[PDB]
């Protein structure tokens, strides 16, 4: 009941950073980041901020576990990048959950 599930796979959202360097790094590395997020249906009984931050934390940690198994490593830069895009994908997921709930 309190577990996580995966939401639908998403196409690459447009994500803007503060610098040319970051945007270029992001464009060249985004293929390595998640396009589907883990979220907790019970968090819909809590606030939006909690749902999102749980989704960000579990999504990035599970993806790290999956990535490690392929002999690969994420740098601090990669995690910062993933935090940005995964946060937007988690909000999208929430908004889709909300739309369904009220529709």
């Amino acid at each position: 009941l309190g577990g996580y599930v995966l939401g639908s796979a998403m196409s690459r959202p447009i994500i803007h950073f503060g610098s040319d360097y970051e945007d270029r790094y992001y464009r060249e590395n985004m293929h390595r980041y998640p396009n589907q997020v883990y979220y907790r249906p019970m968090d819909e009984y809590s606030n939006q901020n909690n749902f999102v931050h749980d989704c960000v934390n579990i999504t990035i940690k599970q993806h790290t576990v999956t990535t490690t198994t392929k002999g690969e490593n994420f740098t601090e830069t990669d995690v910062k990048m993933m935090e940005r895009v995964v946060e937007q994908m988690c909000i999208t997921q929430y908004e889709r959950e909300s739309q369904a709930y009220y529709q």
